[PDB]
């Protein structure tokens, strides 16, 4: 149907616009900046290969969860607590600029 | 105990009326297409059995988890991450609908 | 400090002004149903005593998930999915009941 | 580049000066709380090594989970459920505060 298309392509166009926004912009930025950071760290303080430690930190600042790893360094637990409160404030910020973007 | 079965059916057509959105509509249908390609992607490259490709989709997709199965590959791994932003994607979408069918006039 | 304390009680009586709104009872019924069902289902049809069926259900309409515990048969499995979806359902019911209560 | 930085700064002003809210902070000071009950909750009833505690109350009350931790006694399990309720709790105050903020005028 022509109509869904439109309407999907509309919407396409809609996020699009957002990655215009500056504040956009930079939410979406520290986030890259975090998962790198938290791929980093686990990488060498928990010694687990770029790519597994990449997975733990997006599963980990996105509240999926790993179903069989957890840090086994007290130095990894505190970080994964901090990463992940870091998480929870990179997501109330897009809420906040989404609930702002109506009005 | 009448309100709450009068309130429950009025909410209850609500949610119904809200099925009828264009922009909903489209939403459901992408969450849908996600969840078919995740399940393919998973029995496929995981060698995950249909069922549980679907369900490994779905908790990942979600949020909530898989307690026991993360792929083993490279590959499913790569996919797993993209595939969890999609996810969040479609959930800030659904979001800002309601947020717009909330402050509308 | 008084500041304080006269602050949480504005605001616990906030929390309490909510448990009085037919819609919010509404959405509060539901999840306990929903809860109890889960309870029931996980108990029979994956063996779980009612204590772990509860907990699964919690754990899982709340996307906090297990980290042992996966549905072993297929109904159970397919029981989840349509579990979880109810909760994202239900939670947005809750969202969509925040987000109007300020206009 | 600068208007990046710029933008960044404006922003990371307005976390601060919701720093200063009175709702946000009691909302704050709860998490704080509840984390220290879990934490000792966790060592004491589970066992658990204080860190170990601490973060599995962290994980569990955000949603994020411990994958391979689970409370073993029927009193653990009590408090986890309850405990994740206050943690929806304790979100669904500060979605409701970020919504007044922005509705505001
Ligand atoms: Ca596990
Ligand atoms: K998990
Ligand atoms: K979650
Ligand atoms: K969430
Ligand atoms: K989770």
């Amino acid at each position: 149907m022509l109509s869904f298309l439109l309407t999907l392509k509309r919407m396409l166009r809609a996020c699009l616009r957002a990655w215009k926004d500056k504040e956009f912009q930079v939410l979406f930025v520290l986030t890259i900046l975090t998962l790198i950071s938290g791929t980093i760290f686990y990488s060498t303080v928990e010694g687990l290969r770029p790519i597994d430690a990449l997975y733990f930190s997006v599963v980990t600042l996105t509240t999926v969860g790993d179903g069989n790893f957890s840090p086994q360094t007290d130095f990894g637990k505190i970080f994964t607590i901090l990463y992940i409160f870091i998480g929870i404030g990179l997501v109330f910020g897009f809420i906040h600029k989404l609930a702002v973007n109506v009005q």
